[PDB]
């Protein structure tokens, strides 16, 4: 699964409300050389290389999404994390185009005790205007292969840190293709090694 002993991703979804439609969804391992995707993110500071250098290596994951782009509504992102230790999470999400940052969103969420464990709920976070706009354009493409061509240069990098200790808890890279309405959204989680 996606997580470490200190922090685990439990659920992740991006959606639009008029019942919801899920572009992508993760509800809850093969390897990928991290060097092979350095160019899909900023190569200098806070680039994947530098983060992997500081470590820890076991906190690094790659997720490939096959998004479902078949649906003025509310565009939102929901995330839920869990842990056994009480912490405050700093969640950084960097949207990248052609390997360059076009959006950085930073949120904070404190632990909530529930069922004998700590939960971190970042629900219904409004999707950034750039993504909403991008989705609106993307879905107008006449062919799925054209969507995949455009999505080739679109990546997201999520960094979750312990706000107090500044320790890296979880770093996840996202890459994207499109899936048919018939098949529905899907994902493949990888471990990033070096």
């Amino acid at each position: 699964g996606l997580g470490t002993a200190r922090l685990q991703l439990v659920e992740f979804s991006a959606f639009v409300e008029p019942q919801r439609h899920l572009f992508v969804h993760i509800s809850q391992l093969e390897s990928v050389d991290v060097r092979q995707i350095y160019d899909k993110f900023p190569e200098k500071k806070g680039g994947l290389r530098e983060l992997y250098d500081r470590g820890p290596p076991h906190a690094f994951f790659l997720v490939k999404f096959w998004a479902d782009l078949n649906w003025g509504g509310f565009y939102g992102v929901s995330s839920q994390y869990e842990s056994l230790e009480h912490m405050t999470l700093t969640c950084s999400s960097k949207v990248c185009s052609f390997g360059k940052q076009v959006v950085e969103k930073v949120e904070t969420e404190r632990a909530q005790l529930e069922d004998g464990r700590f939960v971190y709920r970042l629900l219904r976070s409004p999707m950034c205007e750039y993504l909403v706009n991008f989705l609106h354009k993307l879905r107008q493409l006449p062919e799925r292969y054209m969507m995949n061509s455009v999505l080739e240069n679109f990546t997201i990098l999520q960094v979750v840190t312990n706000r107090d200790t500044q320790e890296l808890l979880l770093c996840t890279a996202y890459v994207f293709e499109v899936s048919t309405s018939e098949r529905g959204a899907q994902h493949h989680i990888y471990r990033l090694v070096r």
